[PDB]
């Protein structure tokens, strides 16, 4: 389950498809927790592309629901990501994740 809430300007209609390498500037938080990751730190805004199931399914079916310029915010659930496994030091199982999402991407 992918909740999509976002933060209005953009322009809602170049939406990323297969093929195309986009830029996140994205943002980890834990629900009734503090953040495990920010591409805000590195300041290298982590250019991936779509269909190659490199990041989780929860941030993979919010990359393809957003459009250029808009702030979406992610809720991933727990069965999608490491709510089974758990990665190891920095998830605990059977957790619930928050992402600030800003596309701002090429491709």
């Amino acid at each position: 389950g992918v909740e999509i809430e976002t933060i209005s300007p953009g322009d809602g209609r170049t939406f990323p498809k297969k093929g195309q390498t986009c830029v996140v500037h994205y943002t980890g938080m834990l629900q009734n927790g503090k953040k495990f990751d920010s591409s805000r730190d590195r300041n290298k805004p982590f250019k991936f592309r779509i269909g190659k199931q490199e990041v989780i399914k929860g941030f993979e079916e919010g990359a393809a629901q957003m459009s250029l310029g808009q702030r979406a915010k992610l809720t991933c659930t727990p069965d999608v990501a490491y709510g089974a496994t758990g990665h190891p030091g920095v998830i605990p199982p059977n957790a619930t994740l928050i992402f600030d999402v800003e596309l701002l991407n090429l491709e």
